[PDB]
């Protein structure tokens, strides 16, 4: 996870193009920086130029450095100048003769600076980071110099520079247009994604200038980039006219006048000429940082006053503990800090943001541009009896693969809840169709889980939760039974019968592997002739069956025994009680699998799926069906028809969103966890810190399963593991006394590795063992 | 004001270009030639919309020039036709003849032979890009005259393959100032893309390929001019490989030569663009003639009886431009036409063309930048500037909180739980139940439901679970019949020149006042925990305007007697009725309200409950368990946020929104004054509703509204029945004369029905 300070302002220098004078626009900020009459000791310019090549023969850095000095001796103003590169090409090092030793990637290491210090001074500081020889691009000055440098390496470089740096102004100077590829050959704007740091673009004031400028601007706004002002060459076009309409004026467009042509020109009085444009562009980049700290400053105080967050007892909060969260890069989340010394920081999201998360960066990014299309192609059409593309794609994807073998309909709606409503109603039509036409009631499992909405909410067992003063119309119409749990405790598999069982003899109730578990050998067991009575025994009238397949969720990270879950299944379906998965968390590789079917070995007749279904970018939730729940409703009636509806039913944003991540998780080439045969998750969670957890005291139980981890606590041991591990930059969210990591369906196993190495020392800290 | 007519039997594609000089013209050239050349009902048209720097520059004239020289060159005989339509006088005097009509035509006809077709449609003469052209050379086109030119160009030609090639970038400025990439949008033509092979061709390639994506369009194909930097690597990387990209050999640098060896050693690329522009088309018409059928065996639409659907009367919607939806019909000729979204998609509508593309730019930056991101105990931009913006307008004057949900009926369940808790606390902590009107609507989840009169679509059949947890009565309604504003009241009981004045204050003075105060009182005096209406218009219940006074009448007895007030905006928030909050047409404040539909301009749900600081209190606590404990996964999406607090401003910006003024209350007029009175005039019509961007009419009964339905949609104009009512609804920014257009061709119907 980065630190960035957030002290003193910072800039990326975009430009659009090459050749447009991106090294004169650093140039001329820093000069009116630095060259200040109320001469500050305190005054700091520091250029970063990360990526370079042609050198030594172009130098960003030397360039900066040397009209700056000039610039001092024109204005009479002395300063501290120094310039450095860190690295270079093989080939670059020897043009500078210096026969260096290469690396591991191609990089040599240089000692090449060059200081010119003033004691007291305001002080210029140039570096270079990386250089090439070859006057070309990055990407190509890469493999024909055999020297690469990984994206991350660059990011850590750049890190490391601010952190020793930090009045104050630090200026990133990109290498070619915004959508260049870099050295590793990632596109810039990309690379410097994870940063989001502010910038300015260098726009361009020839002919098609006005559109390539555009262009640019949009491309970084598409990736989450704020840009402070624009900034071009005149050319007598008056390009600033269009790209002021364009911007509604809400971000300077500065126009420097003409550069002379006449290369043999010290450029020193075109420098003095551009004062004023120079003095505007940097008053403009120091005021938008203040104005950016300002908010952030406020925003934790503003949103305790404002806000009313749902599920949050609003009196037990304070503002020290609202989280200011800034932007999310894949699993990240980029928080502000005051208390810090004003920073952000990466954060890892391991609650999944409620269960919702998914992408990556680079799918995040990909998704970002999906849907931006989306909205401009669609916005949002009447779904009722028409067609578009997005919800049809989505349909097809769902049915041929969530849907595979027993579903043939798919019905929109807006969330979970809603479609718990939509599936309930579904259950009860082909029930009574089944039944000759009178009360109806539920059969789950006590401790499930299916949204907040009334007819949602009654398929829950009465709780502190579902009393008076939650839902006053809440009467809890159902027939619920508890479940078998299972469970990892000191490394092996358990099961936990209810008091209502027989109790069973040790000999059975425990098991080698989690694959036992859900093993169909089990259907052979005493333990399944034992749930057939009790279940058989139990079965107003039970019109539907419903359950959280594999995993309650809400209700505690409780693994139920699969086993149980099949033979409830199979005599609901004897007794023609339909059937009702609510995937809603299980759904699109939460646990390793597309959909749950594939775990339990038993197909529904109704389903519904939200959270993961658009890979947590924006709501939407479906209700799948068989043919003949669907059947159950035609007629000539309108009466008949199952009369559901909200008015953002099918919406175009979400159906694509979702046909695009329902592809992509399950792609070998996006997703890289996808197994050799495209069913299955590969293991996430490191198998010896597991079973180290599992076996810790203080830890009651362990479910671990695809992109989930959690541990129950035998309370203050839950109350500071919270705490401690938002210390170690990971965020998650209380369930009890049940604590739980939760990464994405493509989340890399080094990552999750990684949370559980903290997670285990934390737990040392309560005891060794 | 008209609905473009786009024939798509043939291929029609913009050629644009990542900037100027990549060699555009010799694409399209390139193109042009390897389609005649094949080894008599072959055509290319050619269309060059814009065109500076004329007569010395003229593509057209490049186009039929290049093809007559590689037409001898390859043996192959083919007739040619160069034209240019309009230029300014500037480039007409050059020629020897703000904009002139011209003759100026140049033929080589050979009978039986491929016909190549070139057409420049505006000429200016400065070699400088159209925005400046067209101010100092005193000529302007506008934008749609030049769609006009477009469509009535193609109209006329239609084996066939028509190319469009525009002028500069990709977001060059037009002569009017419209960036290309906006001026073309509504008939959102597929096209290709001429990238630049240069050093620093990358960036500038894919920036202009994204800034196309991020308007909706589809481009078949990537082409470029090689210069031995390899830009195709990168390029087709970044593609995914899904769209070919194409390298052309070098150009001859030599400025006299031919070219025509060029375009030779080329070939194979061309033949490769072609193929690949000609089976594009193809393959789309292919998935568009399947849609209907797919979606009537795959999908299961809401509130639709399906058996009495049938494949010939679902919509193909191949996108939407502002107010209109662009429609595929294989019966017609293959084509694609506007039609005006006259049901406002489910009353969510709202979004001008120009104000659509600005939300989908911000859109994609939302995503890119916070994705969704955990709401509870957390902030972040776009969900905060929505809550201020939402508390300083529609909640300003007694709203202190926001809360979150995904729409219209999960807000009401929330909304719900609110009331009955401030309820409770004001009467010491035991069965609760809500007064309403019948006939207002709510939402479909079982709580929204239960605030619902008992009606056939309440019955056991729909929602077992269904009890029908209030007190209904029965509202006076308000309607326009014959000229005048009339009052209609229900059994249990028992004239104004405008709508301004059955909204005055002054009726509280009136008689009826007290009338409804008696009503009122008897029947307020199970317990009831919550007054929850719809002000003004029921919308569900068939767009009855639903007294005032009535309504502010029964919001103070219940304040009265403290009973929390929950105002569901949802249908009316946000200047469906003319005004931000119907607070400004009640004349007195709620306790809770909620919001969606028009709350995100349409784009996307979101939705909001906003409440008082006394209800908020009702649930402050050491416990959790006094909290309220409602919530979704994705509540706050950032998403939605985002675009809503963007919404919100755009909508009450005169600058933006130029229906409303800066006294900044009141959107103007929309439906034509005239026409309301001649159509609630009319006999077929029993009453007349009409308010903001509100146009409904009930028919008297029912034949006639099945009839219209149909009608309307021969008229270029989509709604949806609500049994004999028929609405036309537009968005907040509609221009009137675009109202006018519609109450014209709906009166027209009328007049099918009878006369008078
Ligand atoms: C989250 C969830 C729901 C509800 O979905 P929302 O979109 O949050 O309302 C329903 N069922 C299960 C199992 C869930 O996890
Ligand atoms: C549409 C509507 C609702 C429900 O909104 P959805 O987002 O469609 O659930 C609630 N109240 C009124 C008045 C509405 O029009
Ligand atoms: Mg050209």
């Amino acid at each position: 996870p980065f630190h960035l300070p957030l002290n003193h302002p910072t800039y990326l220098i975009w430009s659009a193009n090459t050749s447009l004078g991106k090294t004169l626009v650093s140039t001329g900020i820093a000069a009116s920086f630095l060259l200040q009459q109320p001469s500050s000791s305190a005054t700091k310019l520091l250029y970063l130029k990360p990526i370079q090549t042609g050198f030594p023969s172009d130098s960003d850095s030397r360039f900066v450095f040397s009209k700056l000095d000039s610039l001092s001796l024109r204005r009479q103003i002395p300063i501290s100048i120094s310039n450095s590169v860190l690295h270079s090409s093989l080939p670059a090092a020897k043009s500078l003769g210096l026969n260096v030793e290469v690396s591991e990637s191609g990089m040599c290491s240089l000692n090449f600076r060059d200081e010119k210090t003033v004691t007291g001074a305001p002080e210029l500081l140039c570096k270079t980071l990386y250089a090439w020889e070859a006057a070309i691009s990055p990407h190509l000055a890469a493999e024909r110099e055999n020297a690469t440098v990984e994206d991350s390496v660059v990011l850590q470089m750049i890190e490391k520079c601010l952190k020793e740096e930090m009045d104050l102004l630090c200026l990133v100077e990109t290498a070619g247009g915004v959508a260049s590829p870099g050295p590793s050959g990632t596109l810039q704007c990309d690379l410097y994604r994870p940063f989001r740091l502010p910038g300015i673009l260098v726009g361009d004031g020839r002919l098609g200038g006005i559109s390539g400028t555009i262009a640019a601007y949009e491309s970084l706004k598409l990736r989450g980039y704020d840009i402070a002002a624009v900034v071009f060459e005149d050319h007598g076009l008056v390009n600033e006219v269009p790209l002021t309409s364009y911007l509604r004026n809400k971000v300077p467009v500065l126009v420097l006048p003409p550069v002379p042509k006449d290369p043999s020109d010290d450029l020193i009085e075109w420098f003095v000429e551009s004062d004023g444009v120079f003095k505007a562009l940097k008053e403009t980049m120091v005021l938008a940082n203040l104005e950016r700290l300002e908010r952030l400053n406020g925003m934790a105080k503003l949103a305790g006053e404002v806000f009313w967050w749902p599920f949050t007892q609003h009196k037990l909060v304070h503002q020290e503990t609202v989280t200011v969260i800034d932007s999310r890069c894949g699993e990240n989340f980029s928080i502000y800090k005051a208390s810090d010394n004003s920073s952000l920081s990466q954060q890892f999201d391991a609650c999944a943001s409620w269960w919702t998360q998914g992408p990556d960066p680079t799918f995040q990014a990909e998704l970002a541009r999906e849907m931006g299309y989306t909205a401009a192609r669609f916005g949002h059409v009447m779904f009722p009896e028409n067609v578009y593309e997005p919800a049809l794609k989505c349909a097809e994807l769902l049915l041929d693969g969530v849907g595979k073998g027993w579903a043939s309909r798919v019905y929109f709606s807006d969330n979970g809840s809603t479609a718990i409503e939509i599936a309930l109603k579904m259950a009860f039509r082909k029930f009574c169709v089944d039944h000759n036409f009178i009360v109806v009631k539920v059969i789950a499992l006590r401790g499930s889980y299916h949204g907040d909405t009334l007819g949602a909410m009654e398929a829950q067992a009465p709780s502190p939760y579902t009393g008076f003063l939650q839902q006053p119309w809440y009467t809890g119409r159902g027939l619920f039974l508890d479940p078998p749990t299972v469970f990892l405790s000191n490394g092996s598999w358990n099961i936990s019968l209810p008091e209502s069982f027989s109790e069973i003899a040790p000999e059975y109730g425990t098991f080698t592997s989690r694959d036992e578990i859900f093993d169909k050998s089990r259907d052979a067991s005493t333990l399944a002739r034992i749930y057939s009575a009790y279940l058989s025994k139990h079965l107003a009238h039970v019109g539907a069956l419903i359950i959280e397949p594999v995993i309650h969720g809400a209700g505690g990270m409780h693994m139920v025994d699969p086993l149980f879950q099949r033979v409830l299944v199979n005599e609901c379906r004897n007794r023609k009680i339909p059937v009702i998965f609510d995937e809603v968390f299980t759904g699109f590789w939460r646990l390793g699998v597309e959909t749950t079917t594939e775990l339990l070995g038993c197909k529904p007749d109704i389903a519904c799926f939200a959270k993961l279904l658009t890979g947590g970018m924006v709501p939407l939730a479906v209700t799948l069906a068989t043919d003949a729940v669907f059947d159950s409703f035609s007629g000539d009636s309108k009466l008949k028809a199952l009369l559901h509806g909200h008015s953002y039913s099918a919406h175009a944003m979400g159906c694509a969103t979702a046909a695009k991540a329902i592809q992509w998780f399950k792609d070998p080439e996006t997703n890289h966890n996808i197994t050799s045969q495209g069913k299955t998750l590969r293991e996430l969670w490191d198998e010896e810190l597991v079973q180290q957890i599992s076996s810790h005291s203080a830890v009651q139980r362990v479910v671990v399963i695809g992109t989930l981890f959690a541990l129950e606590l035998k309370s203050l041991y839950a109350k500071s593991l919270l705490i401690m591990l938002r210390e170690d930059g990971i965020f998650t969210r209380p369930l009890g006394n049940v604590i739980y990591l939760m990464c994405g369906p493509c989340t890399s196993p080094e990552i999750c590795r990684r949370l559980l190495t903290k997670l285990y020392k934390r737990l040392g800290e309560f005891n060794r063992t």
